């Protein structure tokens, strides 16, 4: 399953382009991500050093929530997930790599643009 | 709070016979480790690389339950348990930070002896 | 008053929200960051290789303004201000700590999101 | 040639301002940063991990347009350019050291602001 | 077929359970590991820093039968076979990748639980 | 394409000889090297800078590393990374093997068949 | 003196089995290995980060009763003495180097197996 | 006791100023350096790669004397100290910590400036 | 200015001989070191860990003075200035960098030599 | 040990590798404990390599244990070009590894030994 | 003369050629290498761990021979010539550092091409 | 005779004064040591960046006079010497790795107590 998406993206001059164009072929999302047990009445905030999970949103570990990580190649940021929590919506838990990768943390308020931002 | 037990430990000659006489004074244990969600089907062995939680125990992030990485301070052992994850008898599970440092992983079920293993 | 305030934050989970709860209880802000003798005719952005206050700011070093150094911990940001300058509107100079951690440095013009920035 | 500005700059306090100043005075451009060979246009993001440039863009090495590389100083940012693509605006691409000074990527498209952008 | 059995384990989240999955499947065991020529007049112990195969063992290149060595990743022990020797009982040594992740050295003899030890 | 061949060499024990069978197997080259705009150079075969002479392509060089491209360790550090390689333009639709298969002169730092001497 | 048993060891193929041998041979066992003060009766636990000797044992400086730290060669194990303290019953303390390379700490109580164990 | 002392002085801007003022202010030294048993007076230089302590002397593991490594934080000097053993006259063995912090070795012959140099 | 003295002395074989040849010839001393704005009741020490000046010094950031850091090379002596604190008679403060070349701290009151010594 | 006396006499030359050379000239018995790979005999035959290349007038030998460097415990002067790979050494030559990869040379163009297997 | 020369070569995008124009030029070869005294009854041979200048030779310290060492920034091969001694032929030893540039080492009798090899 | 002098001092637990006490049984000083070839109008100071020789001095490679260097084991002084020259005095050149070992650099003029200074 995910060896088989991994090693795809692993070895590809792009990886995050390689995951992107295979999902986007209707390939199935990275899955064993591992969620914390957490609250859920945390800040909302998306990459912090400790699960903060509001009621719309899971916490995810980081690194194992990185295309990097999870293909155990350099990174090209070492890692900003490494070590943190991830919170993503819960509607797109279904993808948590993919999610870190296709969007953007508000450099303002710390959520994600489009999903908490304002 | 924690951290005034842990500024405690911290700055002994001996950090783990400092939290050991502080639990024995009737101290709190540590808190905040942070729990993972899973599913109870796992190998029940201690410290593995995913959750491994049994139907009688908790998985917890390593470093969260590592009374040196909990007091920023240097391994004695780097550290067995960051980055992995450890599993507590539910029992045992208000004190994490302490358990690891009470008990002893079997080295050949890979359980806690006393607590799973043979 | 530095060292029980900086021991407390430094153990905690969260660092910087232990400093703000600590601040919103009423804690007086961190002291000691060291500042510098500069022309206070500079571009005014707030971190900055060499010291750059303008009219309106204080010039301190880096480092000294950096909760996670001065707690001696490893940094959720390497570390933005160690071996650098931040430029510290004059009304908020009594807390660089804080007002670093509180405030956004625009990706833009380099200034302080709300002090200077366009 | 390259190794007069180059040489000003290195040993400047604030080697960026010293490059802006002396562009200001009319010096010419550091040359000899070297170009990929793009031949199906990519992304037009700003920095890359493979060449990516649009019909209206040029891809630069990272460290050859990196002014800290090219001054062999330590950064100041390891550096974000090195082992990674630069794409300027064909327009612009006469100076592509002093082009990654002056101008920011947004965190949102990827995207030089004013140039691409939105 | 040695580099699709080690590229299905890389990428798992547990190369050790997806290997011990993999055989279970019936999986033909990695090939390719290294052996000692050698007088196979050793003590018999499990690693060693020499050769020290007894009659019924084969003494192997430690890091050749490492899954993690063979996997290119990180150790979740840091390596105790690289730059080693691996005596594996003769009757096991069909498979000496997965030998040395099922059984266990004997803290007191040294030699392989249930292959030597007392 | 490039994945399936890179992972199969990345993890055999002798990633170069992996890479090899395949070719000779009638496998097609790894692609997407980086290939550099230049002009008049030396010639020689791993240059600081760009230096193809006009009987040949320059490439980055970890580009056409097979070790860099499989992201394993190196048994040369790697002499490529962070130089150019240039490559005769007749054998530069395998960059990655043409590096593997020749030798640089250690005289004139051509490539031995292909420029030097 | 300990020069010339050492110079033996530190260039054997193995160097624990040539001080075995050498003692075994009528050698004299190593000396100069210093000791410290115990500042309460300890647990008597064979390694630990601060002295730990009871009424029957001698606490050494680790590194002094390493052979390996004491030849200046690599280990095989990094070294699990270094920087400790290690407890060795006082009448069998005129082997401190030799005295840890042929016992065995029990991984449950921490007491040298024969000699506190159980 | 201990850790109310080493937390206080860690984190001060200036730690063996703190440790000075804690003193001056009547506060107990701090305790629980390690003392080394020697069988034989040495040279009674200050710091020596092994015990030296003369008549007039106790000697100390370096670590357990050095204030920065007591506090667990960088060092400002990396540590002279640690590895190495430290002899203190024995009128001043109570605090052998400030001790090393007031006073200076002679660089002519190796001891205390005040106690035992020339 | 100050590009063209540091240019000549960074490639010198002798870098701080050529900054001495330097200012013999009449050479201008470099500038742009960083000063610190303090109270000026400090120890008047040397090379401290915060600034420290008394009522006829300066107090400087030290790797500003430092003519190795400036020249951005190796340093001969890692360096002791950098990190650090700088402390000038007020009468040789047009000259930081040569200064301390020039110069010697007392191992035994801190000061320099010549210049508050004793 | 066997090797220790001759290992601590290289270990502490000025010139390790002139220092063996002297000792060998003088009569001195070549290092022992190298250790063989038990393989196919039908590879390359080339010199250093990532696997045992053996073809059948050769014996691949573990590199570390073939590098007077390691055997002695000290710093490189060529890391190490053999630690961690496989030398194959001439059978009539394989009583002196250690000192068949000093005194010999690598052909940078076909990989094989200079006079043993080279063009 | 030298730090005008070494400066230009320094930020050269080719060193080793913008020393070989030069020096085509007509500029001055680069001094202050040091060179050795020995007996000259060395092998000849061109790179050593010791001195070994022949009758005709001059020996060199290594890293006083190397351009990148001499220009202080980073290697392109780390360094072959630091540590260790360069044989030049007496003929050429006013351009120490152009030789070793120019000339090759013979793989099989570890002399200089055309100077001394077969 | 060398490598039996530095195997005797390699392995002692105190090397400096194991060639002390060697030295005072009558042995021969460590030979070998790299004479640099100079005109001998250099400062005459100790120890410094170029040979700098006087007439009544010898000048010296740094690592070849240092013990520590010369018996390959760990510093304890990384190290001084390296990369430096040592001048001697003509007088006492049969023996620099004693010289070294027994004589102080003065800290004002930096030539050797006693040999040149003041
Ligand atoms: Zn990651
Ligand atoms: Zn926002
Ligand atoms: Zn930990
Ligand atoms: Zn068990
Ligand atoms: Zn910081
Ligand atoms: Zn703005
Ligand atoms: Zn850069
Ligand atoms: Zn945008
Ligand atoms: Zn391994
Ligand atoms: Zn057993
Ligand atoms: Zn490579
Ligand atoms: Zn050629
Ligand atoms: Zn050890
Ligand atoms: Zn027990
Ligand atoms: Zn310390
Ligand atoms: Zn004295
Ligand atoms: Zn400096
Ligand atoms: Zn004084
Ligand atoms: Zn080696
Ligand atoms: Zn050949
Ligand atoms: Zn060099
Ligand atoms: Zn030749
Ligand atoms: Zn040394
Ligand atoms: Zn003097």
């Amino acid at each position: 399953a995910n060896s088989t998406v991994l090693s795809f993206c692993a070895f590809a001059v792009d990886p995050a382009k390689a995951y992107k164009d295979y999902l986007a072929s209707g390939g199935q999302p990275i899955t064993n991500c591992v969620k914390m047990l957490c609250t859920h009445t945390g800040t909302g905030q998306a990459i912090t050093v400790t699960p903060e999970a509001n009621m719309d949103q899971e916490s995810f570990g980081g690194a194992s929530c990185c295309l990097y990580c999870r293909c155990h190649i350099d990174h090209p940021n070492f890692c900003d997930l490494k070590g943190k929590y991830v919170q993503i919506p819960t509607t797109c838990a279904n993808d948590p790599v993919g999610f870190t990768l296709r969007n953007t943390v508000c450099t303002v308020c710390g959520m994600w643009k489009g999903y908490g931002c304002s």
